[PDB]
């Protein structure tokens, strides 16, 4: 554990808190870098010299995910080949391995780093090569394979109809449309679950979803991706005597006006839209 007997270091990527198949994995890339440990000095238990790692020969490496990946396919890997480095002699060459901070909305990128000790011996026929690679969490003495853990947030949207006024028709059915738009990280034809009462429905990103609400009724999407846009529209707004007003409330914040059919970007605050249809 944490000791590889070749010249390759395996680096894994995980999302420990991603367990719900209904949730969409963001289409995203994770970038890993190997740096010299410039503070490396001294000697090992058997007297071997500890030296800063040589990075010429190494490059940044990427692990990619798509919306098709699910909790069961969430662990991926890349391999850094230290045999591409020219070592000038016997020694322990010490590196630091890390994940770059990306820029995708909703994603938390692992900040932990790993100490990687490459034990270099004589190569048959001349010169030198890695014999063992030892990895540990930086600031620890525990041998452990290199693993970076990311997470991503989901959010929600609820849309409710209230019909008000003296002559508001308390069983009239208002037509609504919900459209989720594609983004860089969430693509067309991916599914998000919508709940109306005790029934579940599938909404496809990029296809307007038609539904109906009477007074008191709502739809909700509990596991919406972060960083997409949506539009909510009510087809008969301000018709048949009705004064229609729509509001948006985010988390425990203050309600503000929501313009029917206007794009709203999803972020880390839960959204609730109330459409009031008043008739005095
Ligand atoms: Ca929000």
């Amino acid at each position: 554990a944490g000791v590889s007997e070749n010249a390759k270091l395996i680096v894994k990527k995980t999302f420990d808190s991603y367990t719900d198949n209904e949730v969409l994995m963001p289409k995203a890339d994770y970038t890993f870098k190997v740096e010299a440990d410039s503070t490396a000095s001294g000697k090992t238990k058997d007297g071997l010299e500890i030296k800063p790692g040589i990075v010429n020969g190494l490059t940044e490496q990427i692990i990619s995910y798509t919306n098709t990946d699910k909790p069961d396919s969430k662990v991926k890997s890349t391999e850094f080949d230290f045999s591409k480095v020219v070592f000038p002699g016997i020694g322990v060459y010490r590196y630091i391995v890390s994940e770059k901070q990306g820029d995708v909305e909703g994603i938390t990128y692992d900040t932990k780093k790993w100490t990687v000790d490459v034990y270099v011996g004589n190569k048959e026929g001349g010169g030198f090569e890695p014999k063992f690679i030892v990895s540990k969490e930086q600031g620890t003495d525990v041998k452990k394979p290199v693993n970076f853990n990311n997470s991503f947030a989901t959010t929600s949207l609820k849309v409710k109809k209230n019909v008000s006024g003296n002559t508001g028709e308390l069983q009239k059915e208002f037509d609504f449309t919900l459209t989720l738009n594609e983004s860089t990280n969430f693509k067309k034809d991916q599914i998000v679950s919508l709940q109306k009462g005790n029934e579940k429905f599938e909404v496809k990103i990029g296809t307007p979803y038609k539904f109906k609400l009477k007074n008191g009724e709502s739809i909700q999407l509990d596991k919406l991706p972060v960083g997409i846009t949506y539009k909510v529209n009510e087809m008969e707004a301000n018709k048949d005597g009705y004064k229609t007003t729509a509001s948006l409330k985010e988390g425990d914040g203050q309600s503000k006006m929501y313009q029917l059919d206007m794009e709203q970007k999803t972020d880390e605050s839960a959204d609730e839209i109330v459409v009031t249809n008043k008739r005095d």
